[PDB]
């Protein structure tokens, strides 16, 4: 059952943007987030905290709200121009979905914005308007041996991937790769706005759930350090998984947990995927390659862990099995 | 300044440089280096002409090495976003009144429909939009060197005028990331995109046109020291003209190299985001020593008195303007 | 426990460990993987025996590959300091009353006045001075591999006492740099060195006399990761055993991967210094996890269950002691 | 004229251990060596500094001594044991030269030494006792980017080097890789104890002067980054030469000036020496390579400045052309 393609166009999204999360204690969040692992502070009160990567110049890739569930609260995605939020709100209202609109957004730096519960159950956020703050690429003198350099893309766990693959197709995201069975079923995809391999990927799941939100480095060094002071800090049991060298996307990964079991990826080294023909490359859904290059061993709770979203009155979307 | 004129039709949609045509003098010394010293991978050759591209390209080819008299610049390559846009950039240079050659089937291999045109700096540009898909060698990791080629990057361009070069890449729908500016405003130099990286072409002011060099991108940094490891172990390290060092116009880590007819190659890593659409430009002052070299690095002279020849329609040398 | 005693006469002057000798069943299958694969350099080879050196290396060779019937390590070769060395060997190991067999002109080519003998533990050990020697690679960077093995660092054995086994080597003038001991100071592992590095060999806690791995390391973390690239894109990942990871003990970054015979060979990176005399040697506690992996990885049984076969001075298997 | 090999034992040297450097300005030399090269303190007072590199466990590889000129007022050397410092001792009184022996030691956390004002005018200390502090080996917690991670050895400038030579031949120093003309004559020479490339390096010139103290990272990327850092920080016009990679010893280079002029070299890449019969690499004069594998433009700095050192009274040695 496809959702139905709106007769008005999409909203021209340039890439995603920011995670709004949900977390039970802040300052113990803040400590892994910042602390652990550098993300820089661009400002914070008592029940907030802004956070970004260092080649960042808009206001945040990161929103940590203190809340009693955790979860996350947003998927943000900038558009191209302001035009384009009056574009999100005219293509999701043809669609029948709940939407809110804020003049003065919803979190901090953050301009006119509109959120919508997508198709799939997803709390999306669209903006142009943003607070540019300094864009740390050259202050060498903060960088850590474990930097953060970009937010890079969400990946979303949900029952229906090819309902969920067809629903992004027409909001203008295309597949670099996916993963299918002989008969041409897409078990999982890979859907990017700019030119890298994703933006977002939908897992086949139960869901809506995140399943993990990514940050790059620039180069492999900087993840093995971060596994190694996580060593030396003596919370090495919240490394999930990694680092291994993923066959879908190419990716050098680690994933992570953070206090709430939210699970931050990082990874380096991608792609470019912007000419309009880059080829899809389709992985068979037995081909062990597509997950690990190396034959890592499987991790269990990668497949059965996923972070609760949240509705637009805050409350968890239940998870359809 | 003359500015060219803003065309009353659209400018075509360039998505990225694509390819260089270079002509060399002696093919199989040229083929020593960038095959055997740098790696870059065969897509196909014959006698005279050689197509080589990076470990990432699906397209069929960055660089075309073709055997001629006089070592130069056949074409600067920037790829198009659908059949249209080429018909778009035919007709755009046709009203600037610039020599303009439609080519259906192309005028190097692998690529299909072209329009080439004398530009109003002088440069040979082509625009296409159909290429002969390869495999993409990214994940053939059996045939990957320590100093690998990953991707193509950008172009850079010697012209006189850069205010006017400026402008007309403007109106062209090419953003400036970076750009050296003094007091007054008046501009020195510009990196200027369409795809999201710091730039597909950049422009340089001094006697032009010439080709200033084409760059490639490795992933890491230990992959442009092996570079330069392998050139020492060669006996060949005096081709090494400008490097390592990290410039603080751009943040790249950068090499710049000399092939056997002196054309230079840029290898560097390290780029950064430029994709939205209010991105900040980076205004550097002319008197910031940090703008050419973050830690201080020694001037190389060649650096800014060579540069290469190009060519116009005809094959023959564009005459540089001194 | 049964301590070896120790000799009235002194122990050989042991500078390092300095190669190994393994016997494969199906030669050329076995060139694949050591030179095709991991590009460790060829000194000279025939139709039975392949002698293989790392790219730092000036003595003939770290490995020699024999072709043979039943899959073993043939020798655990030390390089000593003099040549009259050899002869302080050969006479601690008599008076140990151990089956020793010298050859004035070597028992593997390259090599000349050689002792071996079937040491307290069972192990086939070699002790030498003269090699001849070949063209240290160490500069060739026109020859380096994106995943170059540069260095022969240890040996690893399993033997089912190792109180016993320590002791032994504490003899023979090896020195302790890290060890795993319980709340009552038993010793389960230990790691053992004479040249300045973590260790020239180590001991592991299970049924022996087996080889346990052979490592090399590379100059840096990414020419590991190389490794594993390059083996996934052959589609020759299965024979990747463990890692990559960070070991507590040793702090070495490591990978495990496995030879067509099963041989497990260690590459690595990351050793720290350990020439003092008063050296601190770091204990770990058995039940710290962190000793096996700083990062908590996943344990692979294998790692813990298969080891290679060693054999005696006739080429026949040492019985392994359950 | 050869110094005479003495008929007693010379001291058997492990390796070079720490440097004692005269600064004049205390707090500004505390900026470079702690913030911004990341070197750890061991302990300090108003008037002196004791730092050591990550993998280090004796009590420091560097003094920074507040004084009125900037010198180097000691290269120390580790020796085997106790008895060593006695033969310290006898080996050069037999040779003639100043020797001053404290049982409590020269500096903080060294015990019994031995310091001499040796044949070549140089301040040279050997010890056994030394204080153990915690090794920060796996301390990834305190790593950062440019991370030095352990000292590796001295370079000194000297008139005639083949006097030089033949007198640390006699100490027990081997040469790994020399430079020579066609008749043979050494021009300098690299020279080592432990197992890689050198302790210490004779290099042709006015002296006795200190030509460079040397640490190295664990990669090329740290050294990197400690230029980049520089940059950052507006004094990039302290990096003096490099990065390069030099033929003779084959590192991967930096040479970076501290407040005073003293030039420290931040390295990576060594290799074995340790075997009996290491074959001495012997480079012509005339080789470029030598200096510069990739032909690196000449510093000219890099050959006119040196540091001064002291004799056993505190007062610079006076400097021979
Ligand atoms: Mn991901
Ligand atoms: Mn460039
Ligand atoms: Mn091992
Ligand atoms: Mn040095």
């Amino acid at each position: 059952n496809f959702v139905p393609t709106p007769s008005v166009p999409a909203p021209d999204i340039v890439r995603c943007a920011y995670m709004e999360i949900v977390v039970t204690d802040l300052a113990k969040s803040r400590e892994f987030y910042v602390d652990v692992l550098g993300l820089h502070v661009t400002e914070e009160d008592e029940n907030t905290i802004y956070l970004r990567s260092l080649e960042e110049f808009i206001h945040h890739n990161l929103v940590l709200r203190q809340g009693p569930i955790a979860a996350v609260a947003a998927f943000a995605y900038r558009v191209k121009s302001p035009a384009e939020v009056d574009a999100a709100e005219a293509y999701y209202k043809e669609l029948g979905c709940r939407t809110e609109r804020r003049k003065e957004g919803f979190t901090k730096g953050i301009g006119d914005s509109v959120r919508v519960e997508d198709p799939l159950g997803f709390p999306y956020e669209f903006f142009y308007e943003t607070e540019h703050v300094e864009r740390l690429t050259q202050r060498y003198d903060l960088y850590s041996a474990g930097e953060l350099v970009r937010l890079d893309h969400f990946n979303q766990v949900t029952p229906d991937v090819p309902r969920g693959r067809a629903y992004l197709e027409d909001l203008g995201f295309r597949v670099s790769e996916d993963i299918k069975d002989s008969d041409g079923v897409t078990y999982a995809a890979w859907m990017h706005r700019k030119q890298t391999v994703h933006d977002t990927a939908l897992t086949g799941g139960n869901g809506p759930r995140m399943h993990h939100v990514a940050f790059a480095t620039h180069e492999k060094h900087n993840i093995i350090q971060i596994c190694d002071k996580m060593g030396a800090l003596r919370i090495s049991d919240r490394i999930e998984r990694g680092p291994g060298r993923h066959g879908v996307s190419n990716a050098f990964y680690l994933y992570i947990l953070d206090p709430d079991g939210h699970r931050i990826e990082i990874y380096t080294q991608d792609y470019y995927t912007g000419d309009p023909d880059n080829p899809t490359i389709t992985w068979d859904v037995h081909d062990n390659q597509r997950r690990d290059w190396w034959g890592n061993p499987v991790v269990p709770s990668w497949y059965t862990e996923a972070s609760l979203v949240l509705d637009l009155d805050g409350n968890p979307q239940p998870v359809i099995v």
